[PDB]
């Protein structure tokens, strides 16, 4: 009995193998052992099965559009009833689609980002894997079968800081109906928002009566800040004074402007202020 392996809807071969054909009448039973060609005649209206060969040596028919209903055991026999001859028996296999990735909730640094990996679909289960950085996580699993498909799903779980925004993560899943070694797979990019950052950088280092000197305030944050806010410590901005958006600038600088400079920017988890210490040295002052 010839085990045949087949994908659904895909095409299988059924074979029967006849020795010293007498000339009689050959009779070929589906799995619930009805006849499904008398000698070579098909006995059922199903379009799908096809006879392939009848040679002195065997019939062969052909399946197209394979369905798990066509699963079981198929026979050869001859009508006067020499023997009830299985010839093969059909098993019809279900891949994977590529999973169904999802997050439970908006990931915060400090807290956890919580993904399911869902298989509605296969035959036989298909085996969920998780992957970050080429390194797999351990995560838990459960599955069912429906009729003859398994629906399977995946969970993982993971504390994230500012450093995962952006991470990809991967759910594979691999059964048997797949080429060897072949993978069907989904990636996820994380989102995990955090509090802000600012930063002052200045186009000098060393400042000079007379000098135009310009603030550059880089921020981070996510979600990602909408406004970056200039001030001085005790007084006003100079008068000359520049803001415009990300950067600060000072032109015709003079003593009165030295002092503490800040940049300040916000989103939903919290506020950033960087400082700025601004010395300006007059033309004789000894520095480096
Ligand atoms: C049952 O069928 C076999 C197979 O041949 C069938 O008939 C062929 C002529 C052709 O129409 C094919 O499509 C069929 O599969 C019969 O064996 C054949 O007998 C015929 C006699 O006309 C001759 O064509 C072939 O040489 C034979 N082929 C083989 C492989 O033996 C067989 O006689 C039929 N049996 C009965 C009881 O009717």
């Amino acid at each position: 009995t010839e085990q045949v392996t087949v994908a659904e809807g895909g095409v299988a071969e059924i074979t029967c193998r006849l020795h010293q054909y007498d000339g009689s009448i050959v009779v070929i039973q589906n799995p619930a052992r009805q006849t499904l060609f008398f000698n070579g005649t098909r006995a059922l209206k199903d379009e799908r099965f096809q006879l392939e060969e009848f040679s002195p040596r065997r019939v062969r028919i052909r399946l197209s559009d394979a369905r798990l209903e066509d699963e079981g055991g198929y026979f050869c026999q001859l009508y006067t009833e020499d023997t009830h001859h299985q010839i093969a028996t059909l098993t019809v296999l279900v891949a994977p689609e590529n999973p169904v990735v999802e997050v439970r909730e908006q990931a915060v640094e400090g807290g956890e980002v919580e993904l399911s990996c869902l298989v509605p679909r296969s035959r036989p289960a298909a085996v969920l894997r998780w992957y970050r950085d080429r390194k797999e996580l351990k995560g838990v699993s459960s599955g069912q079968e429906n009729g003859k498909v398994w629906s399977v799903a995946s969970t993982v779980r993971f504390r994230v800081d500012r450093k995962d925004d952006g991470g990809i993560v991967i759910c594979e899943a691999q059964n048997q109906a797949l080429p060897s070694g072949h993978s069907k797979q989904t990636q996820y990019v994380l989102d995990v928002q955090y509090s802000p950052t600012a930063r002052i950088h200045a186009s000098q280092a060393v400042v000079r009566e007379g000098d135009t000197l310009v603030l550059t305030c880089a921020v981070t944050g996510n979600p990602r800040p909408n406004q970056i806010r200039w001030n001085r410590g005790q007084e006003s901005l100079p008068e000359r004074a520049e803001a415009v958006g990300e950067t600060l600038t000072l032109p015709g600088l003079v003593s009165a402007d030295q002092g503490t400079y800040t940049c300040e920017a916000a989103n939903k988890h919290g506020h950033a202020r960087a400082l700025y210490v601004l010395v300006v040295y007059d033309p004789g002052a000894v520095v480096e």
